[PDB]
DNA sequence: CCGACGGCGCATCAGC
DNA sequence: GCTGATGCGC
DNA sequence: GTCGG
């Protein structure tokens, strides 16, 4: 971190604003790729034409990198923070459920605080509302043993409910990670495919014994809500359950364990012999989707050894 | 030069 | 009432 | 904002 710390975090500052007050969606992920390879990178940057030559960075963050060596600071960043309608915007998005047109109405209105939102219930949807109520909680990074006493809860009320019901939890928690931002569970059952109220029965159950406290959202194939362990108080989590048909089930798993550039990693590799790979299914190039039984099927089809999720991190 | 860049489930808005 | 668009999160 | 057709 003390080798480019201070140009990823201000890369990061930069794509904050870019994506919450510009609503420059590409520009926020085009500096959260620059962020990400110049955090990889093992040396000390000296310039900014040192950090042209990695892919992602290009001229104008190469000039920025320049003026944050030579003086500490970016000028544009520094205005920025000061501005009260831009830092507002950007601190309201840090709700779940206010992204940049939500945050700049309020804003607008004259509502910039958590206090204003506080104030202003009824301007507020329901997942708004929620994430208002949570907003500390959120953010709170969970360690891994409670996202294994969570894992415990969720592996027991599915397998209750129908005991042919196949749960995965998956995330960099998958990949044996120390901490989770939330808990991705990943769900399917026998009876549903592709070619033909199984969410909701696992949803009910989880609610019934107080592991699932609120709901963001929930249809017939996504659950998105707030969950809690029971005290022997733990803050509140999110966790997310995909209901996925059985023969698009360990593509998924493979997708969701990730990593982001394993993902694009195997893609590549997938390509090149002769094979799509997204999220759902894998094709032939694109033609008919292949059977799928476990995700090293996955890796057989494009000649790769089975890697473990623990080292999927590249 | 100029278009692509994560794609889609769900909630809710815009409009008929 | 509906269909389609948009916002949002991931 | 960067990359590449
Ligand atoms: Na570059
Ligand atoms: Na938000």
């Amino acid at each position: 971190e003390t080798l480019n710390g201070g140009i990823t975090d201000m890369l990061t500052e930069l794509a904050n604003f870019e994506k919450n007050v510009s609503q420059a969606i590409h520009k926020y992920n085009a500096y959260r790729k620059a962020a990400s390879v110049i955090a990889k990178y093992p040396h000390k940057i000296k310039s900014g034409a040192e950090a042209k030559k990695l892919p992602g960075v290009g001229t104008k963050i190469a000039e920025k990198i320049d003026e944050f060596l030579a003086t500490g600071k970016l000028r544009k960043l520094e205005k920025i923070r000061q501005d009260d309608t831009s830092s507002s915007i950007n601190f309201l998005t840090r709700v779940s459920g206010i992204g940049p047109s939500a945050a700049r109405k309020f804003v607008d209105e004259g509502i910039k605080t958590l206090e204003d939102l506080r104030k202003n219930e009824d301007k507020l949807n329901h997942h708004q509302r929620i994430g208002l109520k949570y907003f500390g909680d959120f953010e709170k990074r969970i360690p891994r043993e409670e996202m294994l006493q969570m894992q415990d809860i969720v592996l027991n009320e599915v397998k209750k409910v129908d005991s042919e019901y196949i749960a995965t939890v998956c995330g960099s928690f998958r990949r044996g990670a120390e901490s989770s931002g939330d808990m991705d569970v990943l769900l399917t059952h026998p009876s549903f495919t592709s070619e033909s109220k199984l969410l909701h029965q696992v949803v009910e159950q989880l609610q019934k014994v107080h592991f699932i406290t609120d709901t963001l959202s929930k249809g017939e194939t996504k659950f998105m809500g707030v969950c809690q362990l029971p005290s022997k108080e733990y803050p509140h989590r999110r966790i997310d359950i995909r209901l996925i048909p059985k023969d698009q089930y360990y593509c998924g798993v493979l997708y969701f364990t990730g990593s982001d550039i394993f993902n694009k990693n195997m893609r590549a590799h997938a390509l090149e012999k002769g094979f799509t790979i997204n999220k759902y299914t894998i094709r032939p190039l694109a033609g008919e989707p292949l059977p799928v039984d476990s995700e090293k099927d996955i890796f057989d089809y494009i000649q790769w050894k089975y890697r473990e999720p623990k080292d999927r991190s590249e």
